C-alpha cells in the first residue's frame, strides 16, 4: 500500500509543509547520509538487478532505490508526501519481498527512520530553537514527565473520557527504555541496532549541554523508541510500550512544550533564539 503512510498521524503528513528547493534538498541529504552510513545504505543505492531477481520483480508494484528518488522532481504542491511515501517505499518493498525477521529488513527500516529524521529537523526550522536555559530546564521537566508516565497518566492525556478504566497507574512505562541493554548478554541487538540510546544517556546528554538545538534532543528521544521498533516484534509488549511512549512523548511536544514555549515568548518571560549554522546548507 503505496500511499499509507507507516505513520499515518506523524506531522510529516498532517502538516502542509514545504522545503524551499526541495529537490536540492534531497541529494544533498541523502548524499550525507549515504557517506555516513555506508554500509546499511548500500543495499538500497541502486535498484536490484533485472537479469537476477525476477521474483522480485512479479512480487514488488512499484520497485524503489535512493538513485530513483534522488533522480525525481518533489518541487510542487503533494511532493513532500510523495517523497516521505517513496523513501517508505524502500522498508515497504524490503518487509513485501523479504522475512521479517532479516537484518536487510531491519536495515531498510533505519534507512528510512534516518531519513524521516533528517526531514524533522529541516521540516521544523520555524521552531528549531537553541537550547539555552530556560529550554533546557522545561525540555527536562517534559522528559521527566515521560520517565515518570504510567498507562492511566498516557491514556487520560491521549484519550480523556475515552481512556480504558482500571489502567495500572504504578509501574513506569519507560522502565526497560533506561539503560541499554547489556552487549554480552545480548550481542545480537548491537548487530541489528546501528544507534542504539537509551533514556538515561538522553537525559545525562541534556542536562550538562550537548544538545545543541530542540530537534536534536527530539530526535535522540525518537531514536530510543524506534529502535524498540526495528528490534522487536510488533506483536511484543514492549514494542507496544514504545508506540504508547512515542504518542505520549509527542502529546507532550505538540500539545504541552511548544505552545508553553509560544506562551512564555509572547509574555516576555523566555527568550528564543537560533544556531542557523547549516539550516540552508543544501541551497
Amino acid at each position: 500500500d503505496y500511499n499509507a503512510p507507516l505513520n499515518p498521524k506523524s506531522e510529516l503528513f498532517l502538516d502542509d509543509w514545504h522545503i524551499p528547493k526541495f529537490n536540492r534538498f534531497i541529494s544533498f541529504t541523502l548524499d550525507v547520509l549515504i557517506d555516513k552510513y555506508k554500509d546499511i545504505f548500500k543495499d538500497f543505492i541502486k535498484l536490484p538487478s533485472r537479469k537476477f531477481h525476477p521474483q522480485y520483480y512479479y512480487k514488488i508494484q512499484q520497485p524503489m532505490s535512493i538513485n530513483e528518488i534522488k533522480s525525481r522532481d518533489y518541487e510542487y504542491e503533494d511532493g513532500p508526501s510523495n517523497f516521505l511515501l517513496d523513501v517508505e517505499l524502500l522498508t515497504k518493498n524490503c518487509q513485501a519481498y523479504n522475512e521479517y525477521d532479516s537484518l536487510i529488513v531491519k536495515n531498510s527500516m533505519q534507512v528510512v527512520m534516518l531519513i524521516e529524521f533528517e526531514v524533522l529537523k529541516a521540516k521544523n526550522l520555524k521552531r528549531n530553537y537553541l537550547i539555552n536555559s530556560e529550554v533546557k530546564a522545561k525540555l527536562l521537566h517534559y522528559l521527566n514527565k515521560l520517565v515518570d508516565a504510567t498507562e492511566k497518566k498516557i491514556n487520560q492525556a491521549l484519550l480523556g473520557a475515552s481512556s480504558p478504566k482500571n489502567l495500572d497507574d504504578k509501574v513506569k512505562l519507560s522502565e526497560p527504555f533506561m539503560e541499554l541493554v547489556d552487549k554480552d548478554e545480548l550481542p545480537e541487538y548491537y548487530e541489528i541496532v546501528h544507534s542504539p540510546m537509551a533514556l538515561s544517556i538522553v537525559k545525562q546528554n541534556l542536562e550538562i549541554g550537548q544538545y545543541s538545538k530542540i530537534y536534536d534532543f527530539i530526535i535522540d528521544m525518537l531514536l530510543v523508541f524506534q529502535n524498540a521498533h526495528i528490534f522487536n516484534d510488533p506483536s511484543a509488549l514492549i514494542y507496544k510500550d514504545a508506540t504508547t511512549l512515542t504518542n505520549y512523548f509527542n502529546y507532550l511536544i505538540q500539545k504541552e512544550f511548544f505552545p508553553e514555549l509560544q506562551d512564555l515568548n509572547e509574555r516576555g518571560e523566555i527568550n528564543l533564539e537560533f544556531d542557523k549554522f547549516e539550516f540552508e546548507n543544501y541551497l
